[PDB]
RNA sequence: GGUGCUGGAAGGUUAAGAGGAGCGCUUAGCGUAAGCGAAGGUGCGAAUUGAAGCCCCAGUAAACGGCGGCCGUAAACGGUC
């Protein structure tokens, strides 16, 4: 978001999953089905790296 | 992909020519009536064989030939026919 940014793991029901944009469909031909190795920060700066 | 060219019969379509089943027409004669009829002669000839070619399979574009549309996103990328 240009305010409300931020990576948390949420616990409430998002709902309205409406017609998925293509950046989203993206991420379900190219991340799902797979795991994460690793979490890491790229030193201190606000950079944010799934290894996927 | 289609058409040309080259190569390949696994499978169908295959002509003429071989092949002759069988079915008509006549009658020596059996028959009260209407029909049946051997041997010949004379027409129609069904099955079975019978190559190239065609359907098919591959390659070949300095062979013939062709190289598109809509909606977004900043040539390029994404969705669909």
């Amino acid at each position: 978001h240009p305010s409300y940014s931020r990576v948390h793991i949420t616990a409430q029901a998002y709902e309205n999953p409406s017609e998925p944009p293509m950046f989203c469909m993206l991420l379900r031909k190219h991340i799902e089905g797979g795991f994460i190795e690793k979490i890491e920060q790229a030193g201190l700066d606000r950079i944010m790296i799934f290894h996927i």
